[PDB]
């Protein structure tokens, strides 16, 4: 019956907005390692959403390569007139993006070659501006080791989250305005399954649609009612 | 005499709703895999008539690559000015469905590549919108294992519908205005019989045309007249 | 100390060599879906290796045409003058293997194409032999379903085995002259766990040269000791 | 304990044998059309086997030309020096089978072109023999209606088997020794399920092989623990 939050700011929220604030402001490049589920992709968005100057695309294996990547960049800088070449293409970015002290944010930085994120650490080199890889631990683990060695110098900081936290789903309960003992507990059980953001907020909306359906208040049987289902240990 | 309804809202009909409208505002995946004949075409047509920002395509195996989905998904998004390229065509359906908060809705994904599947999660996944899948039991028997892992990750809704209800095929009759109970026990037996909704309303228009012509009420006999025909048990 | 078995005849074990010289001298098509680790490779290794007028061979990705298949099959009928055509080379497989009464075995049926099993079903049903089909769960479930139909008519024999019993890894400790009840506890514990056969003969041969390399018995804690280690539960 | 029969002499197959040496001795064109599993397959290579100046070959979708017809006859009647051309080895066919008397079977006819049965019977009516066709009703319903006339008018013979006889099942209980009178009515149960001499030689070997493994008589006990099996009503 009361409106279900979006989003709501978490520990792990404020570290990666400190991370990326940080990579941003030191025009350095940051790498945000870690098993998915944990909400990095959200966190970017709305950190896209809140400021300005800040860019995100994603990486696909369908657009793996140099140009694709590039294209995309251009796409999110709001530059339509794109050259399908790939030298002018990246002067045309180097230009447009130089003195905006900008931010350029990766997804899924585990499916690059090593040409295509030696292009994006050179551009960004040659741009002055921040660069924030996603993705899984494979993306560091890429790393270590000889050729991202000096990608491993300016490499600096990473953030690594691989589970959740306890005042994390205590915030997102409180945005969900929960104050079951044994609620918090069962939420906290449903973070140690992983895809735990992702799970989670499955759980969460089956709960408050099922609430609202029935004209109720989420409980903790509405919670056993929508996290028994999903089939999580089903083989 | 009376009029013949279109559609009636079932349990089913309820559940498939809920189950869509958690896939569309949840921003996820959702599979219904289950036996046809049970309407889930008609109900997603029904759902996307009712409501605004959902979208429905179909899949034939004459449309079985990624280009040919999505230019069927351009031609679904209003946007006949699709090129036929496969990158930029991608990245108009990204930006026209960003912020949307919309709704696809795949028809017969049982007729899918793994890329084919693949670039429309990476796509609904670079969009924040939902997906569900429609086919027979196996869209999900072709994930158990390992190269839509992540995708069962990300498949975390599924409601499977092998046959009908008692309380199904009770407010079918209550839509036709039918108050036998050996109608009612007939019309079960009807729904017993596989292709249910398909030989149900066959049966049912049988009965009802057949009870214009001769200006009578559609009774048992004229179900057993309409039953009985069809050649359902002829080899 | 004693000799370490190679091999033990288990209920598994006698119920998959009825259902292959069910399949042989039916002379009809068998299949055997099951998820691996069993033992169903060795088990019909030890049949070929028992038996004669029986042939085994696998079938891999890199292998997965008809021709491919089809010259596997020469190669274990003791043939090297294979042609490398398709006709001529199925003709001789034809004359060499009428009339033996044999027995064709095929590892890894999952990996099949429909025109592949066609032309081994089409081969079978023109020699008057026997085939025997290996594999996960998905060997059947690729049938449900009506361009094997034909094939699931004359596929009349299955046996499934999913996991392990207790007389059979009871029989299998008595190949390893094992009496401990703990220990009995802790094989069936072993048995539990996925990859049943290769982890439990995993464990059991850590223990066996630990034992010999220590000079003494195989224990618990031998057990303990191999099956604490494979790193199972480590993500 | 006694011998399991690998065939006895049914009323069909007294009735086959007639009309396969109909078709011989008078040089004409018979058709077999009917339902498989009935024993078709096996009574003709049952006549192979008894009777000489008889030759039966088959049928794929992979050998569907006239070429590779043509190519099978000349294997058959055992030459190997068949020429790769269709002109000559036809010729030599006509040779080779002209004042022998001979009786060609083909089995699957409902997997023929116009042009291969065309070519076959102009050449058994260039060489003065019997053809025999076997397959489905399709055989016989793919010719009612003008290509095939004149061979409808060469078509004289035609024995269609859909189903079995009491007398069949029981001539088939007196190889196999039975004499329970609830066993006969079961093995006609099993003769009511389609496949029946392959579902019913099934449940005979199952039988017979689980009496001789726990060295006892096939009694209704194992009747009903074989045909239990097969998982013939599982959807
Ligand atoms: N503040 C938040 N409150 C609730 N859910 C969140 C929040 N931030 C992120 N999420 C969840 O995170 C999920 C997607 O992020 P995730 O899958 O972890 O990204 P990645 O795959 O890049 O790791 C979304 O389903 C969203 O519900
Ligand atoms: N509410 C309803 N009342 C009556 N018939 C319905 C209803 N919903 C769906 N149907 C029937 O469902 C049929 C088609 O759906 P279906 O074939 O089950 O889809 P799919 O093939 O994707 O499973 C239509 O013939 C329609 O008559
Ligand atoms: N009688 C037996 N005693 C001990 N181990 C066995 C026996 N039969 C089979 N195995 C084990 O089975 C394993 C291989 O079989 P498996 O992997 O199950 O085949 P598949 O992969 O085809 O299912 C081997 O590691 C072997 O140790
Ligand atoms: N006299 C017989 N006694 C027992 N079984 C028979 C006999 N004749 C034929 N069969 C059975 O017929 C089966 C194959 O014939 P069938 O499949 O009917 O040929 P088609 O597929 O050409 O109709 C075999 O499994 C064999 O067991």
């Amino acid at each position: 019956l009361p409106e279900p939050p979006r989003f709501v700011e978490t520990q792990t929220v404020k570290q990666i907005w400190t991370s990326m604030r940080f990579a941003s402001l030191t025009e350095s490049i940051a790498v945000v390692c870690g098993n998915p589920g944990v909400g990095k992709t959200e966190a970017a968005r709305e950190y896209r959403r809140t400021n300005n100057n800040v860019w995100m695309i994603t990486i696909t294996p369908s657009c793996a390569s140099v140009l694709e990547c590039l294209t995309e960049l251009a796409f999110e800088l709001g530059m339509n007139d794109a050259p399908r070449r790939k030298g002018p293409l990246s002067r045309a970015l180097r230009r447009r993006l130089e003195g905006t002290q900008g931010l350029v944010i990766i997804d899924e930085a585990d499916h690059l070659g090593a040409e295509v994120l030696e292009e994006l650490r050179l551009l960004q080199e040659s741009t002055r501006i921040g660069l924030v890889l996603m993705g899984n631990h494979r993306v560091y683990s890429n790393m270590t080791t000889v050729e991202f060695a000096r990608l491993f110098s300016r490499i600096a900081k990473r953030t690594a989250i691989n589970k959740t936290k306890k005042a994390d789903v205590k915030a997102i309960a409180d945005a969900w305005q929960i104050n079951g003992e044994k609620e918090l507990e069962l939420l906290q059980q449903i973070a140690q399954k992983p895809g735990a953001l992702r799970i989670l907020n499955h759980s969460l909306r089956l709960a408050a649609m099922t609430a609202h359906g029935k004209g109720e208040r989420v409980n903790e049987d509405y919670l056993r009612q929508a996290f028994r289902e999903l089939d999580l240990d089903v083989d």
